[PDB]
DNA sequence: CCAGTCCGACCCGCATCCCGGA
DNA sequence: TCCGGGATGCGT
DNA sequence: GTCGGACTGG
C-alpha cells in the first residue's frame, strides 16, 4: 500500500516529502524524490497489486527534483528500473516494489545529511597550495595525512560520547577509544568537538575501514585528532584552534587510544613538499596543509573547504583494456565504461575522465562487441589512482586519462 | 565552466544478512 | 549444517 | 574517494 511510505499521491506520481536544506549563501533549498510507473509513454496509476505481480512491459521510473527557494528547479534524468531483485527466491521484489524500497533508501541517507552533530571539514586543495596561504602574518601548519577513517567525538547533554563519521553516521563500536574520551571529558572543556582519524599504523584504508563499521568491538583503532572546534566560534581561526587543542593534550598526554598529531610550521612551499617526502618515506599518506587564519567551514552539502590543502602522490600506470560496459541508473544509463584487466586475468571497471556524457553515449550507441573485438581489444589504458588494492592488485579510486 | 557551489552517478572493499545448493 | 552469491549500506 | 554537469553570484 502507497500510505505506508511518507509522501502524497497525485496524478499516478508518489512525491516523498519535501527534505529542506540550506545552502551556503543561507538560502532555503528543497530536495523532492519521486516514483511513476510508466507502459507504452503513459504514466499508469499505481495499484497495489504492483507490489506482488509485475505488469508486464510496465517500466518503474525514480526522478528527483531540487530547488533553492526562488530559483530554478533540476530535475535528474529517469532511473529507469525494469526488474525485481532476487527474481527467483521469496525475497523476490517486483519492479514497483524494488522502486519505492531504493527510493526510501535514497530518502532517508539524504535525511540524515541535513539539518547536535556538524559534519567535518574537507580539503578542497590537491597537490598545490595557493599562495594565499603564505601571504598571511601567521604560517601554515602542515600535519601528517594518515589514510583512515574520518571521525569527529562530541558530548552530548546526557553525558554520553557522540561519535560519528564524515556522512555523520554514529559508529557503533569502537568502544575503547569511547571510554578515553569519556575519562578525557573530565578534565577537558565540555562543549568542545574534537576532529580526527580512526587509524592504526602500517594497516591499510580497506582494514581501518572494515573494523570501522563493524558492530564487533575489536577495540583495535587509536584515534588521532588533528583539529578542534566549538559550534559557537566556527569563525575560529585555525592557528588558535591549533593553540587550544595543544592546551587540551598538555592535560592528559598519556591516553592509549587518543592522540594529537603534531603539527609542523612552514615558511615556503618546498618545506611543506619536503615534509610531504618525508611523510611518505615514514609509511604515511601525504600531507595536510592548514592555513592560519581559514575558520571551520562545516561539510555542509559535501562542501569542500579553500583554506586547506592535500599533497598526495598521484601514481599512473597502465592497463590492458579487454572490454567494456555501460552504467545502470540515470545519466548513466548508456553511457560507456571500460573494462580492464590484470596479470591474474581480473577485471575492473573504470571510467573515462577526459570524456562529454554526449562521447560516451555515443561511443556506446555506436560499438559492438564484434567492433570492440577488432579495434579496442587489447590497447593500453593510462589509469591514475590513488594506491593499488593490496589483496587483489585493482588499482583503487581509479580513472581513465587516455590510450 | 569565470569560479563557487551543488547534485548525481560511479569505481572497489568490507560487514551483514538473506537466501539456496550443496 | 556449510558455503557461495545477491543485496545493501557503510567507508576512501 | 572519483568526475561531469549545471545553477549561482559565495
Amino acid at each position: 500500500m502507497l500510505n505506508q511510505f511518507p509522501g502524497q499521491y497525485s496524478n499516478n506520481i508518489f512525491c516523498f516529502p519535501p527534505i529542506e536544506s540550506e545552502t551556503k549563501s543561507g538560502k532555503k533549498a528543497s530536495w523532492i524524490i519521486c516514483v511513476q510507473v510508466v507502459q507504452h509513454n503513459t504514466i499508469i496509476p499505481i495499484t497495489d497489486e504492483m507490489f506482488s505481480t509485475d505488469v508486464k512491459d510496465a517500466v518503474a521510473e525514480i526522478f528527483t527534483k531540487f530547488f533553492v527557494e526562488e530559483g530554478a528547479v533540476r530535475i535528474s534524468k529517469m532511473t529507469r528500473v525494469t526488474e525485481g531483485k532476487n527474481l527467483g527466491k521469496k525475497n523476490a521484489t517486483t519492479v514497483v516494489h524494488q522502486a519505492f524500497k531504493d527510493a526510501l533508501s535514497k530518502y532517508n541517507r539524504h535525511a540524515r545529511q541535513k539539518r547536535g552533530m556538524i559534519p567535518p571539514m574537507l580539503v578542497k586543495y590537491f597537490n598545490i597550495i595557493p599562495k594565499t596561504f603564505f601571504e598571511e602574518e601567521t604560517d601554515p601548519i602542515v600535519q601528517r595525512k594518515r589514510n583512515g577513517v574520518r571521525a569527529v567525538a562530541c558530548q552530548q547533554g546526557d553525558g554520553c560520547i557522540l561519535l560519528y563519521s564524515r556522512t555523520e553516521k554514529e559508529f557503533l563500536g569502537l568502544d575503547n577509544i569511547k571510554k578515553e574520551l569519556k575519562q578525557l571529558y573530565l578534565f577537558i572543556d565540555v562543549r568542545v568537538y574534537l576532529d580526527g582519524e580512526l587509524y592504526l599504523h602500517r594497516k591499510p584504508l580497506q582494514w581501518i575501514a572494515g573494523q570501522a563499521n563493524a558492530k564487533t568491538d575489536s577495540s583495535e583503532l587509536h584515534f588521532y585528532v588533528f583539529d578542534c572546534f566549538w559550534s559557537d566560534q566556527l569563525q575560529m581561526p585555525s592557528n588558535k584552534r591549533q593553540q587550544l587543542l595543544t592546551n587540551i593534550f598538555k592535560q592528559k598526554e598519556d591516553l592509549t587510544f587518543i592522540h594529537q598529531v603534531e603539527n609542523f610550521s612552514v615558511k615556503n612551499v618546498d618545506e611543506a613538499l619536503r615534509l610531504k617526502a618525508q611523510f611518505i618515506k615514514e609509511g604515511y599518506e601525504g600531507a595536510i596543509v592548514r592555513n592560519a587564519n581559514g575558520p571551520y567551514e562545516p561539510g555542509y552539502n559535501n562542501y569542500h573547504s579553500a583554506h586547506l590543502a592535500k599533497l598526495k602522490p598521484l601514481l599512473d600506470a597502465e592497463f590492458i583494456l579487454v572490454d567494456y560496459t555501460q552504467g545502470k541508473k540515470g545519466k548513466d544509463l548508456g553511457a560507456i565504461l571500460w573494462v580492464c584487466e590484470l596479470p591474474n586475468k581480473k577485471r575492473f571497471v573504470v571510467t573515462p575522465k577526459h570524456l562529454t556524457y554526449a562521447d560516451r553515449y555515443a561511443l556506446f550507441q555506436k560499438l559492438t562487441p564484434a567492433l570492440f573485438k577488432k579495434h579496442l581489444y587489447g590497447k593500453e589504458l593510462t589509469v591514475e589512482y590513488a594506491e593499488l588494492s593490496p589483496k587483489t592488485g585493482i588499482p583503487l579510486q581509479a580513472r581513465a586519462v587516455g590510450f
